[PDB]
């Protein structure tokens, strides 16, 4: 199931989420949602759990990036304003 959600980055300063890069043999594995931190802006929405695949984060898609790379943009997203979609897979 594919969810899309909107956190509101205005009484929130973060997200509030461990990124796990799974990395097999060849190393395309995708980032999931490991630890939800309670504050963050994911923590006030619930739609999202530990477990769910991150594809794309506003606009961009890292479905067909590498773990590191997925969690450099993400990372540089969280650290701007406005508000913040998150396409995950569950």
């Amino acid at each position: 199931n594919i969810i899309t959600v909107t956190l509101n980055m205005e009484r929130h300063h973060f997200l509030g989420i461990s990124i796990v890069g799974q990395s097999n043999d060849r190393g395309d594995g995708g980032i999931y949602i490991g630890s939800i931190m309670k504050g963050g802006a994911v923590a006030a929405d619930g739609r999202i759990e530990p477990g769910d695949m991150l594809l794309q984060v506003n606009d961009v898609n890292f479905e067909n990036m590498s773990n590191d790379d997925a969690v450099r943009v993400l990372r540089e997203i969280v650290s701007q304003t406005g508000p913040i979609s998150l396409t995950v897979a569950k």
